[PDB]
């Protein structure tokens, strides 16, 4: 149907905007601490601690399959990145501190993304 196409075009355009958002958030992680999944070879107990692991590569795979229907879904995954790290790692660690800085800096980006998603529809 033509309606299904229109909906698909909207999803494609959201995907375009979320790609730009993802790029901007990942620049706030210049140490690449959150770039890839935590290695279960190197942290074999991780899944005993963290039930829903997340990282920027995993988000990018979902994004490119147009797997985010709305901004809320995308933000859920970004918050997992931050929140997983702040639980597994202690306050005094470069990991925790990296997450805090990512959260604070990403807030700005996400605030305007929300306005754009609402604005363009």
């Amino acid at each position: 149907s033509m309606e299904q196409v229109a909906m698909e075009l909207r999803l494609t355009e959201l995907t375009r905007l979320l790609r730009s958002v993802l790029d901007q958030l990942q620049d706030k992680d210049p140490a690449r601490i959150f770039a890839q999944p935590v290695s279960l070879k190197e942290v074999p107990d991780y899944l005993d601690h963290i039930k829903h692991p997340m990282d920027f590569a995993t988000m990018r795979k979902r994004l490119e399959a147009q797997g985010y229907k709305n901004l809320h879904e995308f933000e859920e995954d970004f918050d997992l990145i931050i929140d997983n790290c702040m639980k597994y790692n202690a306050r005094d660690t470069v990991f925790y501190r990296a997450a805090v800085r990512l959260r604070d800096q990403g807030g700005v980006v996400l605030r305007q993304a929300r306005r754009e998603v609402d604005s363009i529809g």
